């Protein structure tokens, strides 16, 4: 299966919410149901309108997405069915092509993604003791070192 990356459309936004939801079910399950619900609502109020980039398969059908502006890839999420297919690299490489000095973040609870992003080449450059709203779910900040 072929992959390309492009800007998202609006109407496919709900598929990106769906992708985020299974990425969370597969690798961030530590997210308590209350926080899951509030994230999913704000995500559904954001991914349909955010200036994202989507990985698409041969059907021009989204299989992952990435948010990058400046040199900061704030978000990267991909359907667990095709994560193993290397789309994780393809989206990071897209981000790197626009930003050679790339940075990103990841929730600390997803130690799997911390490991993955290190394999890809990131190295931790900061953290937070909460996620954002004072919730005790730390965020980590990383820079491409990978090298």
């Amino acid at each position: 299966m072929v992959i390309s990356i492009r800007r998202s459309r609006h109407e496919e936004g709900e598929e990106l919410v769906a992708i985020w939801c299974r990425s969370v079910d597969a690798t961030h399950d530590f997210l308590s149901a209350e926080y899951r619900t509030e994230l999913e609502d704000l995500v559904r109020s954001f991914l349909p309108e955010a200036p994202l980039w989507v990985a698409v398969n041969e059907r021009d059908q989204p299989v992952g997405f990435m948010l990058l502006s400046g040199q900061h890839m704030d978000a990267l999420f991909i359907d667990p069915d095709v994560r193993g297919c290397g789309v994780g690299r393809v989206l990071v490489e897209h981000a790197l092509s626009m930003a050679p000095e790339l940075t990103t973040n990841v929730n600390e609870q997803n130690e799997q993604a911390v490991g993955f992003y290190k394999k890809v080449g990131f190295k931790v450059t900061g953290r937070s003791e909460v996620d954002d709203l004072g919730k005790p779910y730390p965020l980590l900040n990383l820079a491409y070192v990978g090298a």
